[PDB]
This record gives C-alpha cells, structure tokens and sequence, in this order.
C-alpha cells in the first residue's frame, strides 16, 4: 500500500502520502484545552482542540506545542495531534499503511523509543521508520551531495553528506529557531508598546513574523536607514482592529539567526555554524559542500535570507572559492516532499522497521535502522 | 595476440599493450573504501574504490596503498586492481593476451610465487612473466650497457649491466623512496604550521611534492639563501581553498635522497649508493658504468636532479672521468616503456612461462624464469 | 636566583619555582570576558578575567583558550595568562628571574619565536629556553630510557628516548586530547538528552569528565553490561541543581583515545599510535623502549587507562615481550616536576638563553638551542 510521510518539525505537522509533489495534509503542531468553564450546555464541548479547530478557537484556548525545541514535551498532546492526523485529516486506518517519520540530529533515543513505542503498540502500523530530516531536505533538493542547512520551528542543525555517505562527526544543532525568533519579535514589539503575552498573542505574534519580517544584507546600514528615513515602516492589521506600524523590528527579528548575542545565547549564528560545519569535515570534500550548500525548514523563508547567508559565508570562507546557496521554493514543504521520495524509492522500502521485527527486538531493532 | 605489459611500482599502476611508445592507462595504485556509514539509498554505493575512482571520491574514504616499500602488503586489494586493470581501463579479456609484469630487485619469492599464482589461478592468463624494473628501464634508454638508477615510490635500487650480462653481485636497495619523502614533506609541513595526517592529506602533499619540490646543487647556500633572501617562496592552492606558502621545504623534503640522516636512517645517500654499486663492479667495466648513468622511476622527475647527482658522483668518483648523468624525459614511463619494448622483441617471445608449464612446475618454474 | 617553570599546556598553566616537588600556582589557561553590559557602576568591573578569576564568574563570561592544540590562538591572551602567572600567583617580578618553558614537539617555529619574543621584549627576563614536554616527563620519571606519551588537553605525542639520545626521527604528533573527549562527551551527553553548548557547559562537561569517565578492558563486553545489567549507572550534581544520570558516556568518553572512529579522524588510537613509534625505532632498542612506556599529562588520569593500554600494546606487540606501562601517580604535574628537574640540575644550567645572546641573534638562537 502507500506509505504516509509525516513531519511533526518546523512547528507545523505536515503529512500525506508518499510520492505527491506537496502534503495532503498540513496544520500547526498545536492542542488547544479550555481556560473557562462554559455555561452553553446545548453547545457540543469537546475537552481537547487540535490543530485547525484549535487555531480557529485560538482566543479561548490555552496554546501547547507538544514538540519542543526537537524533543517531546507531552507525548499524550502528541498521540493526540497523531490521532487527528491519521482519522481527521488523512482519514486513512494505520492499520493497514506503512509509515515514515522525521526527528532532528542530536535527539534522544528516549524520545526515538517514545516515538516507536506510540506508533506500534496503538496506531498498531505494519512498518515504521525514522528519519533525519534534513537528510529528507537533501533528498528533495536531488544533489547526492552537499551540506543542508535545515532550520524548523523547534531545532537549526546542519548534516553535510557527500557522495552517498553522511558525516556524523560534523553534524552542529543550534537552538535558535521559530519560538526563539517570536519570542524575540514579542520582547522587541514590547520595547515598541505593544504588549503581547498568550498563546493568541504568541501566534499572532508568529503570523506577523512571517507577513512581515526579512533579513538585510548590512544591519548597521539597515537600522542607520531605518532610524533616519523612516522609510521601511509597515502597518499590520491585528484581529482587534488596531493597527501596528513596526519599523526596526522588521530586520530585528530574524536578525538574532546571524547575531545569536541579541538574545544572548553565546553560541555563534546560524552562517557561523554552517562555515563551521564545513570546515569540520575532510580538506578535499570542502568545495563541493561550499558550491552545494540546500535552506530548508520553515525559519527559511524569510526574504534576503540567502544573500545575507551568502555574503557572511563568503566573508567567512577563503577566497577563489564558490559559494552558491541553493535555497529553492517550497524549503517550507521541502523536509516533507523528500519523505516521501524516500518512501516511494523502491530499495528503501526493505529497510523499514516491520511489526514482526519490532515485537522481536524493540528499542534496539529502531536505534538499530537509522 | 598483442603481450600486455603492466607496471605496478612508482607508486601508480600503469598498464598497456605492447609496442607503443606510451602507456594506455595510468593511475595511482590506490584502494578506497568508506569511512562512514552511509544515509543515501538511491545512489549506487559500491564496497570498494580502485584507482581513479578512489581518487575522486579521496575526501571521504581510506586509501590503503597495496604495494609497499617493494612487496605486496594486500593480496587482495592488489587483486582488486590487477582486475579494474584488465576489465575497467585497458577493456581486454586477460584469458587471451599474454601479461608482463614488473618487480624490484632483492623481493621475496613468496611475493613472486603469490603473484604467479593470482594471476595464474584468477585471470588464467595463457602466458606470463616477470622482470626487473631497472632492466627494462635500461631496455628503454637502448643502450645495452650501464648503471640504471631505479628510485619508484616504494623502492631506490641500481642493476648495474655490462655488455649484455647483469652484475647481480653489485645489486644495492634502498628503502627511501616517494613513500619516505612524502612522509618528509608531511613533517616538514606541520613544522611550518600546516598539519597534515589522513590519506587524504597525504595524496595532497604527494601532489605539492610533484609540483613544488626541487634538488639544489649545493644545500648549505641554498638554505642560506632561501633563509635570508626570501626569494624562493613559493604558493600553492588546496582544494580547501587556504593557500600554503613553502620556503626552505621546497628543496628539502627532496635532500633526504642525498642526506637520509634527515629522516634518521643510517644508509648512505641516492648518490652514494650509485657510486658504491660503480665500485662494487670489476675494474675495468667502470668506466662504462660512469658514462652511462641510467635515472628512471616516480622520484626522479624533480628539477636539478641530474645537475646534483652529476655534481656529486663527480666528487665521490676519481677525477679524470667523465660521469654523464643519462636523464632522458618520460622517467615516469620509462620503465612500461622498457617492459614493452621487451614483450615486443621477437626473441623474448620463447621465454615466457606458459600455463602448461605452470601447471606441470609452479612456483620453480617462476624463479627459474627470471 | 631560583630558576621558574612554567607548563602552559595540559589544559591548566602549572608553574612555580625550580627544585620543588609540586608546583606552587595551578590554575586553567583560561581567560574570561563579559557577555553582557553591566549596570553596576560602584562594584570594581574589569575588562578581563584570566584563571581562578574567570572560573569563579564562568556563568557570566565567554572563555577562549589561548593554547589551542598545540599552537597559540591569541597571543595577547597568552600574554595575560603569564602577566597573572608571574604577578596575581607567584608574586616574584621576571625582570631577575630565569624562566623556562614547554611546548609540544612538531610545532610551528612561529609560535616559537612569537613565545621568545613576547618573553624577552615584555617580561624581559634574564634567560630563558623552550624544552619539550615529554622530554620533561621522562626527565620527571627518572629513566634516561623509554618511550613517553604525553597526552594533554591539546596534543597527544610520543618521543622515544634511549639511552641519553632522543629520536627526533620516531616522533609521533597525534591531535585526540582532552578537548576533543570535551566535545565528545558533549555529542555523547546531548545524545542522552542533557544538552550542553556554552563555554560554562564545556567546564561543567570537563568536570564532569575528570570526575566519571574511565577506560574499560573490553569495550564490547563493557557496552553490553551497562546496557544490560545498568549497574554502571552514575550520578553527578550541577551546579543548577540536576542530577545527571551517566550510563554507557563513562567508558564511551575516554573510549575515542584507542577508537577515534567514533570522532571520526582516521588517525589511528593512542596504543596504535604508541605502538608505531616503537616500531619506528632501531630494532635493537625495541624492548628497552617497550619495558619503559611512561604516562603523562592531564588526559591520563583515567582509571584502567594503563591496564586498557597494557593489554592493546600486549596483542599488538609480539610476543615473549614484557611491556610495563609505568604509570605513576601525578602525571598530571609530571611534566612539571620534570622541568624543575631540569632547571635544577646545575650542567643544564649552561645551555640557556641569555638576554645578551637574544639581543646579538634572535630567532636563530632560539631554534637553535632546543
């Protein structure tokens, strides 16, 4: 039958059948539980809300993101957000289709083996599988070869892989992401005055960071020019009604990526780590990494990004040296859409983790096939 | 049908039919194999790489050179070769074309009698034989008398000949040789600053030693002079893209051939060991020897190499003699020169061990033909 | 006047005055900067914290090394760490005291002369000289016979030594150290799901690491009890109040010395290593060498290091040969117990180099009395 390729990263769980170009199915990684007690009666109250129904009741609900940073947090939250994928959104029994997951390098097999343990002994799946997503990114962006910088809501890692082998001794995770990036975004639009703490406020504040924000090729020049003409100022319209110019925080928020020192975490940025991760690997496969560089993840999209990630890997990295960021449409999708050219491969689909095998060996037959 | 002659010292395996002026295939007789467990299933990953495919892929495999010093230190890695050889490069079935091959002086009879026996039990070659390096280099300079100085990258050994006879009494080895002086290049370089260890790093800096290292003609003004002027520097470019600025390592990663106290061991140098085979030989065949000097091998290609061994085989040597240092170009191909033109000559053709004489003798059959 | 030594490597600056048995100021060659602007203005705030200083405030400081390797990263740095060491912990002024130092073999004559350079024009001391390490541990060991593998935070070497006369021609330079176990305790803790990535996380992992790790006799077996039994188990306090359960990291850690597969460097492991540098010398000084292996270093500590150590060098050595891995207590101040002994020792005493002699020659004079 077909396999189903799901991805519980980049803050939205998308999946959907293997081979499609896009997911059949996608909605934020979100379960949402009542903060009043009601006194409609005649009204169905549900006690749990999940996914787009809970976003459609974002102002009444309390917001919990079951995946946090790549490690799980409630595994209840997420057989639930599973349950709806698999009987509300797919509307396909699992009991009967092979399945194929995703999870960050540098993760804990105790979360491996929660993820197995869940999926076998209560969606009962007839094979299972788990996979590093960015090793899907590079799936999907064809090459056999070239480091792939993935960056999702919850984890910033980088995995280079050349000619057909992975190289686990360079593999550098990063914590700045999604929830980082919309927590600065809320400190700076309070430094503003416009005060945002709740869940509600939070996605609000996550659907403004993704209308509004781009990074910039220089920042001192940016905020020289943003500071003095006052001309890169943009209006938002926020459910309310009331309306939000924001100036410097545009260049702002996704300028902790490059300067992690803003929110203070000491480790260097998201171009260091990368010129770092290429320099961690052999002195001869550097330069087919450096030309073959692939963005992923849904911390990608941001306008500018690829220039600015080109200009600082190139200020960085040796001269006479070709950097091209391969940073193509769909990085938001792309994780999703190299599962399922995994799954569709037809040799792949001997090397996945059966019932039988499970039942045989467990935690070991999955830390075993990875 | 046409004799295939192959040539597996100087570190490459060079390989082609009789009778032409040059080689049909060369490359480095080198073995690949992976490092890493690889995470790619679609791509074609094959166990093992040989020859130029290794080198393609150098950055991410181990690279195991079967022949050492001057013997075979992986029977089966050799065998790997020997078959990517007559299958992947020359394209001619072995079980219809007679093979010649090549070995260095003083080398045990058990490496020759597993070399029969591989090539007489896997490739069933109707024909087959063995012969000196060094003779068949003196077989391509023409002349049928005078010292040949071999020096490949695993062996330095002189055969002097006189007249049509060879002198086995006069045979002298050396150990140092491209394996050695690239080791001295590695040292040398991590003195500087640059540090290399790994197969990889080493195939680099066999690179830099063939396109930067030269001999002086007199090394204490030499160092003087590269020490005080700064004239000699010179920059080479690595795949990594960092450059590497070489000064006094140009001219002496290649003065260990002259001076092995450098590297430690006790023998005398190239050029003395030229001169003791000379006097080794009877009295009154000397003269001939001096004016007949042969260099062949990997490890003389380097610049002022003839102008420094003729300075000092003239200063060992009595006076009132004239020592031309015979260093005709191809030095590199002299010896698949010589064994072709020694499977080409019609005489030779009836001193071959044929497959039924194998099978009637063996291995006494193979050292009572050679 | 009392003659000062000074070991800058090991991780930790070790010095104090010539002839004692222990050095009087200890302390890591770390040097502390602040992260984040002060609002204090009456607390005393300085630019810089160096040593105990900056492990006292590590919470709030960004530490570098200066001594990366083997090689120096920040001079001006190094030039602090000895400012400290000279007035902060040992209290005597350089300008009438002769001061001697360490460095490990094969490394760069620029870090040379930058460390004569910086002594004679800044502290300008009387005398001065630069010896080597494992020279100094074997000098502490007493034994003017036996191979030293010296293992520091930066390098891992070995110099065999017989009979009174080095083999600079057998010296083996090896980059596996206690920041790469650092790192690799950090993938290893990450991996069980205690993710650490900061230079305070990198302390606590080195003290974590010193306290818990230890080398195993057989690391299959070892594996296969802790991941059966669990009674490897081991728990350690943070400093934010978590405890640490520490299973199969205790011998995996320490483990990468004799597999460094596992950080992936091809170099092969410290006994391998060890083993090649015997092999490397004379064949009649073989067993001297091979009764006399003596341990230094800060990165030897480990428990059963010489009983793992004992037993790889028994398998790869032949047989009927007695390998005695002479392991004595305080290794980690050996090798400057070994330089006090030589300071001490009054022929030696002859062999310095003077500030005159600086003066009249410079950088000569100093790569040519080491």
């Amino acid at each position: 039958i077909a396999a189903l390729v799901v991805d519980n990263g980049s803050g939205m769980c998308k999946a959907g059948f293997a081979g499609d170009d896009a997911p059949r199915a996608v909605f934020p990684s979100i379960v949402g539980r009542p903060r009043h007690q009601g006194v409609m009666v005649g009204m169905g109250q549900k006690d749990s809300y999940v996914g787009d129904e809970a976003q459609s009741k974002r102002g009444i609900l309390t917001l919990k993101y079951p995946i946090e940073h790549g490690i799980v947090t409630n595994w209840d939250d997420m057989e639930k957000i599973w349950h709806h994928t698999f009987y509300n959104e797919l509307r396909v029994a699992p009991e009967e289709h092979p399945v194929l997951l995703t999870e960050a390098p540098l993760n804990p097999k105790a979360n491996r083996e929660k993820m197995t343990q869940i999926m076998f002994e209560t969606f009962n799946t007839p094979a299972m599988y788990v996979a590093i997503q960015a090793v899907l990114s590079l799936y999907a962006s064809g090459r056999t070869t070239g480091i792939v910088m993935d960056s999702g809501d919850g984890v910033t890692h980088t995995v280079p892989i050349y000619e057909g082998y992975a190289l686990p001794h360079a593999i550098l995770r990063l914590d700045l992401a999604g929830r980082d990036l919309t927590d600065y975004l809320m400190k700076i639009l309070t430094e503003r005055g416009y005060s945002f703490t709740t869940t509600a406020e939070r996605e609000i504040v996550r659907d403004i960071k993704e209308k509004l924000c781009y990074v910039a090729l220089d920042f001192e020049q940016e905020m020289a020019t943003a500071a003095s003409s006052s001309s890169l100022e943009k209006s938002y319209e926020l459910p309310d009604g009331q309306v939000i110019t924001i100036g410097n925080e545009r260049f702002r928020c996704p300028e902790a990526l490059f300067q992690p020192s803003f929110l203070g975490m000491e480790s260097c940025g998201i171009h260091e780590t990368t010129f770092n991760s290429i320099m961690k690997c052999d002195v001869d496969i550097r330069k087919d990494l450096y030309a073959n560089t692939v963005l992923s993840g849904g911390t990608t999209m941001y306008p500018g990004i690829a220039d600015r990630m080109q200009k600082e890997i190139t200020a960085l990295a040796p001269s006479t040296m070709k950097i091209k960021i391969i940073a193509p449409p769909e990085r938001k999708y792309s994780v999703w859409i190299g599962g399922s050219i995994l799954a569709s491969l037809s040799t792949f689909q001997q090397m996945w983790i059966s019932k039988q095998e499970y039942d045989e060996s467990g935690p070991s037959i999955v830390h075993r096939k990875c």
